[PDB]
């Protein structure tokens, strides 16, 4: 089975009645990385089942096609926290600067998992506009949100991060990391 | 854990109450490829849960053991479209000529996903009896069915396909492909 | 995405409402192998959904951190057979001798799948205390339990196994195996 065959087959399987088969298809298309799946998966972002929407968003992140930026920014407002997580991470992996301001807003999402996801996505994008919000997130009441904000700050780097550089131990290791 | 251990364990897990665990087991046995799983997975083709039946059929396709041909041809008549998809593809990957006529019939299945799956399976088998039906499928009302029929025709190749060689663009690229 | 990011993200996803997303997270952490996930997955061993508990136990087996021994021995008493399977195998992969006596008891679990799982885990641990029980398991009414006991005996090896070495064909191949 050539990869073109797989893509056509798994794209067609996005219309199967079982939500599990649709999510497995969306995940498969993500692994292959063929851009023929982008618009179909963008449509899958409106699937009735949240599991399908999360899989489609996660797959679009793998493919890394900028066409999915605006739909995934719309997906950031999904009712299901799992979907907002995948949308956030998928936007980080895509790396398009357009996702920064919607992600900064996601950084105050009520769901701490979404906040964690929002923190990491900003680190992947690397836009310096995320430094200040990420430092405020180092004060988050949820420990895992803080850890995510620290890792994201390290991923950005840059002179501005060096300037700004729990929070004490992060910068110390960051500064020692920076010198090394 | 040696692969023999895995096979015995995942074969035993085909009897767990959770349909998800049974499908995950069937999928695992498919990845290992040990033929000890063939008859158990042939039995799994009658599992109550369609997800299990699709996983067992997909796994049998991976193993490529001709013992699964007749049961999978029976699986082609399954009530659940996802199961008929896996049965069709599994028969294509197995490549046994016995599956041609049942697959040609599947090429007119009401479910377009099944038709897509039927088209690709015939391309994998490579039997020239599928040329004429596949050309009629190039006129399918569903675009993805046509694309599948074109790819399948290219996979068969052969002088007869060259003789016969949307439809216009397929043969042109096919003929230019053929010369190159 | 650096592996530290993934770990923090998938650890955070152990709190998503969808049991599927929690199990997928637990499985992901298992593949990465980062020990930051051990205590979170130990907590996941009490998840309401059996699928999550089985995934967390299976992931802990992959990580191989001895901290999971006592919780997984407690997991061996889980109401759901799939969970007891994963707990048993996870203890085998961890290889801690403390799991031998609880596994020997699991070898008489009413669920034959659990017995299969218990047999293999003892083979992975290699503790000679399992020889006698494993030989009695060669008389199990379930064929797959016997096959598992034979493979486990071969994995232990040792002079004591050589001393002791369906059952006839196992030792013959074992003795011929031993000489070769």
């Amino acid at each position: 089975m050539t990869d073109p065959m797989k893509v056509i087959l798994y794209i067609a399987m996005l219309e199967l009645e079982k939500y599990i088969m649709r999510a497995a298809a969306a995940y498969a298309l993500g692994k292959i990385g063929d851009e023929r799946a982008v618009e179909p998966l963008i449509k899958a972002l409106k699937d009735e089942d949240a599991i399908v929407r999360a899989a489609a968003a996660d797959a679009l992140g793998q493919i890394g096609d900028e066409r999915a930026v605006e739909p995934l920014i719309k997906a950031l407002k999904d009712e299901d926290g799992a979907v907002r997580v995948s949308a956030a991470v998928a936007l980080g992996q895509i790396g398009d600067e357009r996702a920064v301001e919607p992600l900064i807003k996601a950084l105050k999402d009520e769901d701490a998992v979404v906040r964690v996801a929002a923190a990491i996505a900003l680190g992947l994008i690397g836009d310096e506009r995320a430094v200040e919000p990420l430092i405020k997130a180092l004060k988050d009441e949820k420990g895992k949100v803080r850890e995510a904000a620290a890792l994201a700050l390290g991923a950005i780097g840059g002179e501005r991060v060096r300037a700004a550089m729990f929070a004490r131990k992060v910068a110390v290791n960051y500064l020692e990391t920076h010198k090394l």
